[PDB]
């Protein structure tokens, strides 16, 4: 029976490294301590960084519909390295990812920030929190939830072989709507749930109900989607580029 | 074996069970025993159209309204029976006043939505006290906007109580609903959180024992608390445009500042 859940986790885990080019170790490294990032601080700042790396805060956004389409792209073949979740019938994985992206996204953006900033573009920049907040309404507003949200969910300590496990459950959810056949989703959910307790026992001893605490925080994030997803419409204030993104 | 610390979580699980029996008149066992027919003395007058509406209220202004009405005085007496709850709650009442208001403000809705579960089936729920049942269709052939406010309170309540959990799993996980540290605008946070690492550990322990053989209630459970807080979320919404539309329907003070800057 646990001998099944150390496949499962060193699988996943594994399958993440292969998947995601920025781990959490490495982003924990350049956020701490030889070859910093560019730090963008300002509108001046930003200007310099283009050259390093419409107007300001609209191709900011864009920035961040580019990033994350490689990032869904990244996402589902992960998940494709799920046991099971190939074997699921076609329209749920479509629905499972459809609906799971936006969540796993900005649970490994947390690995990308600190309360001051988050790093972009493979971790050669930063851009500051307070130069987010800056940005002209409606932006300004876009990234303080994620900040406060990462905050919360950085302090649980997790790294990467916990993040992996942890993703695989938030594709693995079966009340997404529309689903067609919900029983082999819940039963490799309860599988990645079990591999995940014993990981975090495993892993860190010394905290207490991590298990609950990380499944807790579950709550905060579909709140951070909904109110994202919001946003975006009510952003709507080239063709063939439009349809990528 | 069970040993000294599980020994001490186990009757924390007591301590909160009883105070929960004390605190709320309606269990989900007295809801199961009426809604199932263990029963020649416990069934209930059920309403599903108008005439039969008219025919209960031996046991004014407008339908959709007047209903409403009822709703919220009687959330105003759950608010104060979770609030009666939560004062027992090994370690509450030493929190900074403050967090005291803040946990409730954040909790209050959350339990009234878990425990409308237990007074629910997928056909309707229990009213005043379960002498009565009011049919999901009626309710939803109420007038917009008062036909879409119950409805999301149907599709977690089947999803819910599928879990089949009893009075004494729910005592539990209410309290780990009321002491959760990522509530906003609390000042000391730790002293909440080791609260909830034990009652934590306690709801882990109770649904082993009481569910032993269903694999990850435990998860499950926790999991469950997404779906209640976007009950909340959407609920709260909703209130916005009855008070826009209705401009002379009065909301209770109390229930007004539980909502004021969600
Ligand atoms: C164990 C805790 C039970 C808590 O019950 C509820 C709590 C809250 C709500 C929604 C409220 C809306 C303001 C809220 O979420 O704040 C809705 C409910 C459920 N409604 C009722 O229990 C209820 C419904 C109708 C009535 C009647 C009784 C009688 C006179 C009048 C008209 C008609 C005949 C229905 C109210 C009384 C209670």
């Amino acid at each position: 029976e646990s001998a099944d859940l150390r496949a499962l986790a060193k699988h996943l885990y594994d399958s993440y490294i292969k998947s995601f080019p920025l781990t959490k170790a490495k982003a924990r490294a350049i956020l701490t301590g030889d070859k910093s990032p560019f730090v963008i601080y300002d509108m001046n700042s930003l200007m310099m960084g283009e050259d390093k790396i419409k107007e300001v805060a609209i191709r900011i956004f864009q920035g961040c519909q580019f990033r994350s389409v490689e990032a869904v792209q990244e996402i589902t073949e992960y998940a494709k390295s799920i046991p099971g979740f190939v074997n699921l019938d076609l329209n749920d994985q479509v629905t499972l990812l459809k609906y799971g992206v936006h969540e796993i996204i900005y649970t490994m953006l947390a690995s990308l920030m600190n309360k001051d900033g988050v790093l972009i573009s493979e971790g050669q920049g930063f851009m500051t929190r307070e130069f987010l907040k800056s940005l002209r309404k409606p932006f300004g507003d876009f990234m303080e939830p994620k900040f406060e949200f990462a905050v919360k969910f950085n302090a649980l300590e997790l790294d990467d072989s916990d993040l992996a496990i942890f993703i695989a459950v938030i594709i693995l959810s079966g009340d997404r709507p529309g689903l067609l056949n919900v029983k082999p989703i819940e039963d490799i959910q309860d599988n990645l749930l079990q591999a995940l307790e014993l990981q975090l026992k495993l892993n860190h001893p010394e905290s207490s109900q991590l298990f609950a605490k990380l499944l807790q925080k579950m709550t905060d994030l579909r709140q951070i989607v909904t109110e994202h997803v919001q946003l975006l419409q009510v952003i709507k204030k080239h063709p063939l580029l439009q349809e990528i993104y």
